[PDB]
C-alpha cells in the first residue's frame, strides 16, 4: 500500500518544486519494499531472541541492514 | 509525520508478526519517513543537474541506490 498523497508531501518536504505522479508512485513502492524487508528482519530477530512481540529495538536493529 | 501509522502496522503483521508493540509501529513509520526524505533530497539534486524542476520516477530510482 502506502497511500501516494502523503508520499508526495514527503518529496515536497525535501524541497521539490514540482512532483510528477510517477515520482510519488515510485517512492511509495520503494518505501513499501524497504518496510517489508525491515519488518521481515525484525520478526526474525525477535524469534532468534525467543520472542513473539516485535519491539522498537527490533526495528532499530533491522534498520541497520 | 506525513505517513499514517495504520498502513505501517499492517506491513509488520503481514511480515509474520504475531504481535506488534505500538512503539514498533511508530519506529518503523519514523524510519521510513526519514529514508523517504533522504531519497527525495537527493532526487531533487539529481533533477536540478539534469536541468529540471520536476522530480521524476527516474530520479527516485537512482537516488534509492544510496540505501543499497
Amino acid at each position: 500500500e502506502l497511500p501516494i498523497a502523503p508520499i508526495g508531501r514527503i518529496i515536497k518536504n525535501a524541497g521539490a518544486e514540482r512532483v510528477s505522479d510517477d515520482a510519488r508512485i515510485a517512492l511509495a513502492k520503494v518505501l513499501e519494499e524497504m518496510g517489508e524487508e525491515i519488518a521481515s528482519e525484525a520478526v526474525k530477530l525477535a524469534k532468534h531472541a525467543g520472542r513473539k512481540t516485535i519491539k522498537a529495538e527490533d526495528i532499530e536493529l533491522a534498520r541497520k541492514m
